[PDB]
């Protein structure tokens, strides 16, 4: 069975317990901690692509209010996000399965931009997410994974000083 495992749990569930915060900048921020995947069951001999999303998790946006996160009344719909293509893409099973896949290069932004960086709606609460897709071969096949462990909501700078804190003392 393809397993999709997360690097670092232990690291994330330090962000998640003081709910996570990501910066987005017009130019795009790289994440930090860095979403990292353990994959087994893949073939070795075929061929797949490793894409990133951010699923809005709820329909609001969030205010920090008085030390503490609270979402909007006003629910909007979300439109998903773009996807992010791992520049190690397209490979064999063997490449991807012999180290942690690490999306290091993924830059979130507040702006409609170029190509690359990913446009984020600042002050929404967003899950990553990946899509594992075979690809040359007849039979095209997805497998797709959510980790709640690395929820976080997009700031253009960080609220809660306890996130900077754990951000400087990780890195
Ligand atoms: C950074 C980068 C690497 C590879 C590619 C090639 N395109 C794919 O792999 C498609 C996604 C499913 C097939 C584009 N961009």
């Amino acid at each position: 069975e393809l397993r999709v495992g997360l690097e670092e749990s232990e690291l994330w569930l330090r962000f998640k317990e003081l709910t996570n915060e990501m910066i987005v900048t017009k130019n795009g921020r790289r994440m930090f901690p860095v979403l990292k995947v353990n994959v087994s069951g893949l073939d070795p001999n075929a061929m797949y692509s490793f894409l990133l999303d951010f699923v809005a998790a709820d329909n609001h946006r969030w205010k920090y209010v008085n030390g503490e996160w609270v979402p909007g009344g006003k629910p909007e719909p979300q439109a998903p996000s773009c996807v992010y293509i791992h520049p190690d893409s397209p490979n064999f099973g063997a490449h991807w399965m012999k180290a942690p896949v690490s999306f290091s290069k993924v830059k979130l932004t507040n702006k409609l931009n170029g190509g690359g960086q990913i446009m984020l709606n600042s002050l929404h609460k967003y899950e990553p997410r990946i899509h594992i897709v075979r690809v040359g071969g007849p039979q095209r096949m997805i497998t797709s994974h959510c980790f709640p462990e690395t929820q976080f909501i997009a700031v253009t700078a960080y609220q809660n000083e306890e996130i900077t804190a754990l951000k400087i003392k990780y890195n």
